[PDB]
């Protein structure tokens, strides 16, 4: 994959600006899935103008005359296979560009060669023609454009009403023509002769290849699209859709003439989600707006409320957030309306997009650097973007505009502040009346009955909504959720409790609302809809809160500011009537704010307020639902603002989906009320009751804040009815018929249902007194009524069968599980089989068996050192496997002990903060995890309470002691597939015998990333379900996140098949699994490996009594305390006894279902029947798309060999050729090679060798030393070890040094090079991540997240992107330069000094964790100045040499940063 | 001749003539379905052949006719799946023995 | 073209011997050569078998071709066995008819 564009600075047609363009195109395979095929792959284009000499011609050729203006092309993807469908094209197409009386010269078929295209791909080709238009009505560049892209849609529509498929106009204009199609970019140029002819000359270029999730080839989608063209993926796509279906219903704008109509819908069905960007981006620009315009109306950069920013900007981008809700998600765009050409980022810099500009006036815009040759000579600049920029050229002008002079300009365009100031933030108005009060109004009696119509209670007054008051932080627990799905519930759960919050998982990454809150965002506005089409000041009247949360003093604060404006809603209905009560009550409040909207009202106040004894509440959940879409049905939605009140709400989640189902504003007013009755019995002791509130608030606010992160959305407006959840549990027809567009991927309840069962718990409430809620014991077993499957009869008798070693008290066990209620889907199904039963002597054995079996990865911290290598040991000895976890694994481990056990674990994990990651863990193993998620807390990351950071710990992780450890939710270096992809690289490349696997967590859509994973070479995936256990993790995503195993496994399952790679990789389930038959299910629906984890701790002693974050087990399993460690009595002996029963009883199963073997039953889910029916009322699931099998009855067989995906080599196979005497003699060694973008991973494989034969240290540094000229491409050095040392003069890209190992790097510009090295970039993002030892020099600047994650490394550099030196925890970071925005946000500990010449650092960085000073203790100033000096040494660089010459005054410059947790531990203090 | 069938890429349509610019698409006739380089087919030869019926068992059962001028009586069942019974029996009639040879029966 | 680490692979330092030039000077050519993967060679007068080991900086002073020349230095089992080369010396460009000299000083 890329993205790339080329532009002539002065505006003037040339050839090399297409020669260049392809050239690129022909530098980024080393970036995708390569087929064996050798044709196949996604998708490549080239977006050039339209070139006259060679089209005139054409015409000419004919004998027409050649027009003086110029002539236009249509690009067009015709039916293929229906002759007598691409007529009813042709005559469409021309048609509609007759009727605006142009003219035709007619068709042309473009020469191509189908030889270089695969099958799959040649069947779905569409017949390729050009149709060419001429300009007969004299009209102007201008209105060619325009009234041809009012062609293209009316043609676009008749199309559509024909019902014709496959059709399709890349482009269509006479000033640009795109040439892509569905085959490898390397091979543009061969598929499409006319490239290769001089007349194809253009003054710019935009090429894109692309990846998929996918096998499928479909043409239309490959990009480049006709303004845009897109890195990344824009995850808040279905945000953006649905907002348009309303920005439309008043889009009109005067360009369009009577067109409009035709105009919408803007986004048609089938497109891809760049492509519905390109959709809007386009109307946008036809009707008026400039590019730069656009990119920011649509893709706007943070507003930080800071310095950095420039006053004229600010008004600008609050002005867009006034109009357009952004369009989120890692983005790397190359963009041009007819004029101006840009290359832009999205608001956190999340993909990378290098630069370069020459002496001969061009630009090349670049997704990796080495894509194209220069010479050095000639290179005046070589930049890039960070978060949010845009860098530009105006091909009228012919000039060029940086960030800060484009943005200049822009906010040039408009009055913006005066504008700005126009409207009227209701806010203090708002706090005020807080302050003044938050009152209450119920007595005890009210609060306690009402309270309980929702079944709320004391666990949840404790557990959950005290510490929020307290606090302001919402509650943190420990060990899954094991208690039923809710709708196998028995008890009472409410709407939010189906619906489960989304979050991403390799497609995109998710952000750190603690240490990048600054980006994200609540803000909202009452009446900000109107045209997005016009640009008037008359844009900014509307009112603006900043959190849509209220509290019910600010509420009325708001509600009388409307007044007359307002309309209040009853969400309410009657008790006495009648088995349709609810749904005609659905019906009435539709009607209702209809005519309220209509009627001219501007808000909408929907409540629960009148709900008595003689009304049942509709779920505030349902009723907003049922009345924002039917807004949008009848577009009035854009007509109000709509608020509820909320007596059911009291968590995080409840807002969540409330505001993203549509509410705009809400007020848990019945929990505000719950809060004071706390309060007046002193629970929360001197504490106002107002600043009580304000916490609850907080604690919402980021609560919200967070559930968004978890899909990397930055901001609520684009969340908001967004519908970004999956019901699991309620009815297909009715979660369409009212939510916006979620998945159900089983219908469940509706209203009739629901209904009852509201009526039910209403009647607990209002049919006698009520002094006190019940207990609760959701978030853990009371003896009450919830029930769990951990429970402590099912703890005991487990415990009594491992201890006594009696397979009859397993069983009994087992038999105690298997009894009960149905609680979870599996327990649904009953295992039924056709064939007669078998001797179980014949089954495979157990030996084989629980082989299957592993024991999951649960840290080093979270667990007891002796809990752990328990474990380690269990597994070794039956030759199964072990998961050493999220945190390191001590390497004195790496052997086995006088006794023959062996602590060592099999498979390490590597995740988000590179724990222990080192050259000699990474190769401790048979295995690779990469953990994108846990199914404790999918959007997440993992978290270690400062209190478990032992020393040995803190040595282990290279943290600092005592302080905790919260890791960040995305991997630094997986944004996007691709990213994924290199990743599995690098590991098969420091570790050539592991196989890689990647831990994923169930959720509907996890099935097409499987088959992108599959296509990136992992070996294994593992889908996690929602119940899975957690060492520490908040509550809501332990209730609320992912989705149960049995839905994404078989997903994956399918899928997978679906696209013939299911043979590729191997499928691995964990998630509550205690029992012989959930291991026989999950086989069933595609399993191969199993996990065990709580219940294995379970028999090392767990009691389950949830005290896991606080270091207080009483049993010496998860606890870093020594008393309490001398608690713990577990025994290898004890947890090999668990797999062995396990697996006996599976063969018990398999036995009885006539087969002799596991393997024999996997995917056959035909063993598999859906009975169980387990309630009062016909309210049932749907099993069967879980059951269905693909291709069902015989198979053909695929061979799969035994071994791992296996990966191309690199530069490290010769450097290891060469390298003979290296390892065969000891020799020291200088090499030289070239190295361009395309080669990865440089070195790591050497490393690999190194740590193997010598260990990481013990090289001497630069024993073998490597010089190379030219680009490193991603993952240069990645992991090396002490003793290799690599020199690049030339340039390099991302993730340089990641993983660093105490080996070292160097990169500076080449000799003749005539750049400043501090004013350009030189090295790629995420440079450093995770390094533990080594040094790292540069020369020039580096990009965004540098030296992230750094525990230990150090390095000098000149420059540095933004969010620098982040959750770093070890090693020193000089820098030699300006630095970007957040530097040090959760620097924990190193240091990093910084030469800053403007006195501005104080405005960049990031205070909370870190303070800065001047060097004032002189070790400190002399550790700086040897580095410093070591630098120029390996890099000879000017600039640094003359700080050395200057030092003196110089020193002066400096700043000290060091981390707060490191003032009192430091040897020598920091200060005098 | 034949390096050149199909090959449409050789003709170029220029229609021209005295008259109104009012021209016909004639593309649709020159397009090529899978365009760039063929594959490469050796002479295919023959001709499509097709399945046996009763008559190929006839024939065999009927040595002595064709042999040796004997008059014979054979006897099969026969299927509505079996077509045109007796067809080929006709045709080496008549090449052996001409269409009136052979007396009635 | 084809790479310099190729290249220069073709390439070695010829025989000069320990005694013709400084114990500096040979190994410090046993060292370059060994470190691109090239090859020296040790000369006409014996090579010292400590240098048989790559030392701590992963240097190697070992030379890959040993000479046999007239009188046989320092022709051992083990030199002879301390490499990948061979090179019976017949003879040098400078003195062809003739054969070494090292002044006794
Ligand atoms: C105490 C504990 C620690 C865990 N630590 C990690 C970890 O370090 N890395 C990880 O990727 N998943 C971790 N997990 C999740 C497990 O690896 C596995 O996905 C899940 O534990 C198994 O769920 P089950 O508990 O119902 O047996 C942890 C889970 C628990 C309960
Ligand atoms: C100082 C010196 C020492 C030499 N010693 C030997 C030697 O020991 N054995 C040998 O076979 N040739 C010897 N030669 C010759 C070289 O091995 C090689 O044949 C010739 O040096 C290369 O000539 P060129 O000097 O112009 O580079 C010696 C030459 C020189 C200059
Ligand atoms: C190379 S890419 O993975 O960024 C693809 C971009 C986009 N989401 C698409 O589906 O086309
Ligand atoms: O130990 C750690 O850093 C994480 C453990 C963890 O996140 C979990 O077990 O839920
Ligand atoms: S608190 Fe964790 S619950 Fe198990 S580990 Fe101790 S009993």
């Amino acid at each position: 994959c890329g993205v790339g564009f080329i532009a002539a600075i002065d505006g003037k047609p040339r050839r090399s600006v297409v020669e260049k363009g392809i050239e690129a195109l022909k530098a980024v395979w080393h970036r995708g899935a390569v087929d064996a095929d050798g044709k196949t792959g996604d998708g490549a284009g080239i977006h050039v103008a339209v070139p006259q000499k060679f089209f005139k011609d054409h015409v000419k050729v004919i004998g027409h005359r050649a027009p003086d203006n110029k002539l236009a092309v249509g690009q067009v993807f015709l039916p293929r296979i229906s002759l007598d469908a691409q007529e009813a094209c042709r005559c469409i197409v021309e048609t509609e560009i007759l009727a605006f009386g142009y003219y035709i010269y007619g068709w042309r078929q473009v020469p191509i060669n189908v030889d270089i295209i695969g099958e799959k791909a040649n069947a779905t080709r569409p017949e390729i023609e050009q149709i060419i238009v001429g300009n007969n009505k004299g009209v102007s560049d201008e209105q060619f454009e325009l009234d041809l892209y009012i062609i293209r849609r009316r043609i676009e529509k008749a199309v559509k009403g024909e019902q014709i498929n496959d059709f399709y106009i890349c482009s269509l204009s006479a000033r640009s023509i795109i040439y892509k199609g569905m085959f490898l970019a390397e091979q543009l140029t061969t598929f499409y002769p006319d490239l290769l002819d001089e007349r194809f000359e253009s003054d710019f270029a935009i090429y894109h290849q692309r990846y998929s999730t996918n096998t499928f080839p479909t043409w239309p989608l490959a990009q480049p699209f006709r303004m845009l063209a897109h890195n990344g993926e824009i995850n808040t796509v279905k945000g953006n859709v649905n907002w348009m279906k309303a920005h439309e219903t008043r889009m009109e704008h005067p360009a369009f003439g009577t067109h409009m109509q035709d105009l919408k819908p803007v986004i048609g069905v089938g497109l891809s989600d760049s492509g519905s960007l390109d959709t809007v981006f386009e109307v946008m620009v036809r009707a008026g707006r400039t590019a730069p315009m656009v990119k920011m109306m649509l893709v706007p950069q943070a507003l930080t409320s800071s310095q950095t920013t420039p006053d004229n900007h600010k008004a600008l981008i609050q002005y867009c957030n006034s109009v357009m809700e952004p369009w989120d998600g890692p983005a790397a765009l190359a963009m041009t309306d007819g004029r101006w050409v840009v290359g832009g980022m999205d608001r956190n810099g999340l993909r990378p997009m290098r630069y370069t500009i020459t002496t001969d006036g061009l630009i090349i815009g670049g997704s990796e650097t080495g894509m194209v040759k220069i010479d050095e000579t000639q290179v005046i600049e070589k930049g890039r973007l960070g978060p949010g920029e845009m860098i530009a050229v105006d091909l009228q002008s012919g000039k060029l505009y940086r960030d800060r002079e484009l943005k200049d300009h822009l906010a040039t365009l408009k009055p913006w502040d005066k504008w700005v100031q126009n409207t009227t933030h209701l806010d203090e108005l708002v706090k005020t009346a807080s302050l003044k009060g938050e009152p209450s109004d119920m007595d005890k009696a009210e609060l306690r009955r009402r309270q309980q119509a929702f079944g709320l209670t004391m666990e949840d007054m404790e557990l959950i909504l005290h510490p929020m008051v307290e606090d302001g932080k919402e509650a943190i627990g420990s060990m899954g959720d094991d208690s039923p799905i809710a709708v196998l519930s028995d008890k009472y759960r409410g709407l939010h409790h189906f619906f489960r919050q989304n979050f991403s998982q390799v497609t995109n990454p998710p952000i750190d609302s603690l240490r990048e809150r600054r980006v994200m965002s609540l803000k909202t506005r009452l009446g900000n809809l109107g045209n997005i089409l016009d640009e008037d000041e008359t844009q900014t009247r509307l009112l603006q809160l900043e959190s849509p949360v209220l509290t019910t003093a600010e509420f009325r604060a708001m509600r009388d500011y409307m007044g007359d404006t307002a309309a209040e809603i009853d969400a309410t209905f009657p008790v006495d009537g009648g088995p349709e009560a609810l749904r005609d009550a659905l019906r009435r409040i539709r009607q209702e704010t209809e005519d309220a909207v209509r009627g001219g009202a501007t808000h909408v106040i929907l409540t629960d307020e009148a709900m008595g004894p003689a009304r049942a509440a509709i779920p505030a959940i349902l009723a907003t639902g049922a009345v924002h879409t039917h807004l949008i049905r009848s577009n009035l939605r854009t007509f109000t603002s709509l608020n509820v009140r909320t007596a059911e709400g009291l968590d995080t989640h409840y807002f969540a989906v409330l505001i993203g189902v549509g509410a705009t504003t809400v007020n848990a007013y019945l929990a505000q009320e719950a809060i004071a009755e706390r309060h007046r019995r002193g629970l929360f002791g001197s504490m106002p009751l107002e600043k009580g509130m304000a916490n609850y608030k907080k604690a919402i606010d980021d609560g919200l804040l967070k559930i968004m992160s978890k899909m990397g959305i930055s901001v609520i407006s684009s969340y908001r009815g967004g519908g970004n959840f999956e019901a699991i549990g309620l009815s297909r027809a009715l979660v369409a018929e009212h939510f916006p567009a979620m998945v159900s991927r089983i219908s469940g309840i509706g209203l009739n249902g629901i209904q009852k069962k509201v009526l039910e718990q209403h009647a607990t409430a209002y049919n006698e007194e009520v002094v006190a809620l019940p207990v609760g014991g959701f978030y853990r077993f009371r003896k009450s009524g919830d029930r769990h499957g951990w429970e402590g009869g099912v703890i005991h008798t487990l415990q009594q069968a491992v201890t006594n070693d009696s397979y009859t008290t397993f069983k009994k066990y087992s038999e105690q599980v298997n009894k009960r209620p149905p609680m979870q889907l599996r327990d649904l199904l009953e295992l039924r089989s056709t064939k007669a039963p078998v001797p179980v002597d014949e089954v495979e054995s157990i030996t084989a068996i629980r082989k299957r079996f592993i024991t999951p990865g649960m840290s080093m911290g979270a667990l007891s050192p002796e809990a752990h290598g328990t474990l380690n040991v269990a597994m070794n000895r039956i030759g199964a496997k072990s998961d050493s976890g999220e945190g390191g694994e001590d390497p004195a481990r790496f052997r086995p002990d006088k006794n023959g056990d062996n602590w060592n674990s099999a498979i390490k994990q590597v995740a988000s903060g590179r724990f222990g990651v080192t050259a000699e863990y990474l190769n401790q193993c048979r295995e690779l995890e990469i953990k994108v998620a846990q199914g404790a807390k999918p959007g997440e990351g993992g978290q270690l309470p400062g209190f478990k950071v032992t020393e040995m710990i803190a040595r282990l992780r290279h943290s600092t002691p005592g302080v905790m450890l919260i890791s960040p939710p995305p991997h630094h270096d997986i944004y996007s597939i691709e990213d994924l992809a290199q990743l599995i690289y690098d590991l098969k490349q420091i570790n050539p015998d592991a196989k890689v696997t990647v831990k994923l967590v169930s959720r509907s859509g996890i099935g097409t990333i499987a088959a992108g994973v599959a296509k990136a070479n992992a070996d294994i995936i593992l889908i996690s379900g929602n119940s899975g256990g957690t060492g520490a993790s908040p509550q809501t995503s332990i209730k609320f996140a992912g989705l149960p195993w049995e839905m994404g496994l078989s997903e994956v399952h399918q899928v997978l098949t679906l696209n013939r790679l299911r043979h590729r990789v191997r499928l691995r389930t964990d998630g509550g699994l205690k029992t012989g038959r959930d291991i026989v299910i999950a086989a069933m629906l595609g399993a191969e490996e199993f996990g065990i984890g709580t219940a294995s701790l379970i028999a090392m002693g767990c009691i389950m009594v949830r005290q896991c974050h606080s270091n207080t087990c009483p049993v010496g399993v998860c606890v870093q305390d020594d008393k309490l460690r001398q608690k713990f009595v577990g025994t290898p002996e004890k947890v090999v006894n668990l797999f062995t029963f396990l697996a006996e009883e599976v063969r018990e199963i398999l036995a009885g279902l006539g087969f002799r073997s596991l393997n024999e039953v996997i995917g056959r889910t035909d063993l598999l029947h859906q009975v169980s029916r387990g309630a009062e009322h016909l309210d049932d699931l749907d099993l069967n798309p879980r059951l269905a099998q693909v291709d069902p009855g015989e198979n053909a067989r695929y061979c799969t060999l035994q071994g791992r995906n296996e990966v191309p080599d690199t530069l490290d196979a010769r450097i290891v050729a060469d390298a003979r005497p290296l390892f065969e003699e000891g020799e020291k060694m200088q090499l030289a090679y070239n190295a361009r973008n395309t080669q990865r991973a440089i070195g790591t494989r050497l490393s690999s060798m190194v740590t193997r034969k010598f260990g990481m240290f013990g090289l001497q540094p630069g024993h073998i030393t490597i010089r190379l000229r030219g680009t490193a491409g991603q993952s240069l050095g990645a992991f090396a070890v002490q003793g290799i040392k690599l020199e690049v003069m030339g340039d390099a890209n991302d993730y340089v040094g990641k993983g660093l190992s105490g080996g070292t790097i160097v990169v500076r510009p080449t000799t003749s090079s005539p750049l400043e090295t501090n004013k350009n970039t030189i090295i790629g993002n995420t440079v450093l991540y995770g390094a533990t030892a080594g040094k790292l020099f540069a020369a020039g600047q580096a990009g965004e997240r540098f030296a992230v994650r750094n525990s230990g490394a150090t390095v000098v550099v000149e420059g540095c992107g933004s969010n620098g030196c982040e959750y770093m925890t070890g090693g020193t970071a000089v820098i030699l330069g300006r630095v970007g925005d957040n530097f040090a946000a959760g620097m924990t500990g190193g240091m990093a000094y910084v030469y800053d010449l403007d006195d501005s650092l104080p405005l960049y960085i990031n205070d909370e964790s870190v303070i800065f000073q001047r060097i004032e203790v002189g070790h400190y100033e002399s550790q700086l100045k040897h580095l410093i000096e070591e630098h120029v040494t390996e890099t000879q660089s000017r600039f640094a040499a003359e700080i050395l010459n200057d030092w003196a005054r110089e020193v002066t410059k400096f700043w000290q940063v060091v981390p707060k947790e490191m003032l009192n531990r430091l040897e020598v203090p920091v200060h005098l």
